[PDB]
């Protein structure tokens, strides 16, 4: 019902992401992804970044749904988030300060 998002001293930790399904568009610029968060630390801010393929210096991909934070009691399963990446391959990296993972996705590349 009520969702307050503050920036007070918090600890973002959610590198436990599992890709269950590829990113699919469900409308106009709306991609849906289903990854299971296997983290026994509870809810936490998932440090993830969405940028075009080969672009880690500028922001390009974005999460349509609220920030990538598993602030839930049942997010320990195949959760589902949204992303509005621009047409073209995109390099997304789901990792925190310590260990981090990086993956990419291509939907087309013809001329």
């Amino acid at each position: 019902d009520k969702l307050a998002l503050k920036g007070t001293t918090y600890g973002m930790c959610t590198e436990k992401f599992s890709f269950a399904k590829n990113p699919a568009d469900t409308g106009h610029g709306t991609v849906v992804i289903e990854l299971s968060y296997s983290g026994s630390d509870g809810p936490c801010k998932i440090p993830i970044v969405s940028v075009a393929s080969l672009n880690d210096m500028t922001p390009v991909g974005r999460l349509v749904t609220v920030n990538p934070f598993v602030a839930t009691s049942s997010a320990n399963s195949k959760v589902l988030v949204e992303m509005e990446p621009p047409f073209g391959d995109s390099y997304i990296v789901v990792g925190m300060g310590d260990k981090q993972i990086n993956h990419h996705w291509h939907k087309a590349g013809s001329t």
